[PDB]
């Protein structure tokens, strides 16, 4: 027959072969399964939404297809059979993008050895290399749950009524989580301040937190810690952990943003701008007032959002349970 998506299929085929011979035959199935669906398609796929609707392609496969599509250019060097398996090897290193991967490829790096030994490495990328095998795998939902309770009970020792919620893939009801994003705040809006610094070292001492990506990131009034953790006991693997501390005022919108999905967020922002608003991770606020000619005449004000439901209300949307916002 005739295959419209020739470009996507060739890369996915070389990609699938590499994974089966490298040990993962589960994912090579996903690529192979995806390839058959792609071949039997009337038109060339060039977008995310279109890739998701196709029978046989999941919403985590679509993101992978998009990555390949966006990073196609230049594809000038060598051939796909020798480049792509090496490109993916560097791509899966944490804190390394496709551009950083092909960059290392241009320099002449073919193994993870060459990356560690010679290549320039971010403070982030170094950590990924150390825990690369463990970072290649998603974690079961149950493992994410006891990580949630670990951070939760560790923080609640400081403040009894302190609230900790997992907003990653976990909250969306996903069966597997690449990482676990823990959001922490307090109902009064008073208690959350200062907890961040005195909790990290508390968790670091017990051997729970192994490495730190960013010691502390200050965005507005939000605190973010990117890092790595390992559960106690034998046979435990290292899981990347993201902690975000927000004021209770921004909690509803921070909850919604971090909850997901990524494409859901993008769709929410796109919808918010059509109703004359803007949806950040801080608060749902009215869009900047502009005259007819597009000149910025007025500042946008912040709307009060105490609950996650009120955000949906103000956007004229019927509420959607986290399981139903996995786009
Ligand atoms: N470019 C991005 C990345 C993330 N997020 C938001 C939505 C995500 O759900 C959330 C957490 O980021 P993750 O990288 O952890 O995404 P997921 O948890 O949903 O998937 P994964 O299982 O790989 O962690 O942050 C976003 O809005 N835009
Ligand atoms: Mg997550
Ligand atoms: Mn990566
Ligand atoms: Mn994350």
């Amino acid at each position: 027959a005739t295959n419209h998506n020739l470009h996507i299929t060739e890369k996915l085929e070389v990609l699938a072969k590499a994974y089966s011979v490298q040990g993962d035959k589960w994912r090579a199935l996903g690529y192979a399964k995806a390839i058959n669906a792609l071949k039997s398609f009337h038109k060339p796929v060039t977008s995310y939404q279109e890739a998701c609707s196709i029978p046989g392609i999941g919403k985590r496969m679509a993101e992978k297809i998009i990555e390949i599509l966006e990073s196609g250019h230049l594809r000038k060097l060598d051939h796909i059979s020798e480049s792509v398996p090496v490109l993916e090897l560097f791509s899966n290193i944490w804190g390394a993008g496709t551009k950083t991967a092909q960059m290392w490829y241009q320099q002449g790096f073919r193994s993870l050895e060459d990356i560690r030994s010679q290549a320039s490495l971010t403070t982030q990328q170094a950590i990924g290399l150390k825990h690369y095998s463990d970072f290649l795998e998603r974690m079961p939902r149950e493992e994410a749950t006891e990580i949630e309770q670990t951070v939760q009970k560790a923080a609640q020792a400081f403040n009894s009524g302190l609230l900790c919620v997992a907003c990653g893939s976990y909250r969306r009801g996903k069966a597997t989580c690449g990482d676990v994003d823990v959001l922490i705040t307090h109902p009064d809006g008073r208690s959350h301040r200062g907890i961040f610094s005195r909790l990290l070292d508390s968790l670091r001492q017990e051997g729970f937190l192994t490495d730190d990506l960013v010691s502390q990131e200050e965005n507005g009034q939000q605190q973010k810690y990117l890092g790595v953790c390992r559960l106690p006991g034998p046979g435990r693997r290292h899981r990347r952990l993201d902690i975000i501390v927000v004021p209770y005022s921004e909690f509803a919108c921070a909850l919604l943003y971090f909850t997901g999905s990524a494409h859901f967020n993008r769709s929410m922002r796109a919808l918010a701008k059509t109703k004359g608003m803007s949806l950040s991770e801080h608060a749902l606020s009215t869009a900047v007032v502009r005259n007819t000619h597009g000149c910025k005449v007025g500042p946008g004000r912040v709307l009060p959002t105490p609950t996650e439901k009120d955000v949906f209300r103000l956007l004229g949307l019927p509420y959607r349970e986290p399981a139903e916002r996995d786009w």
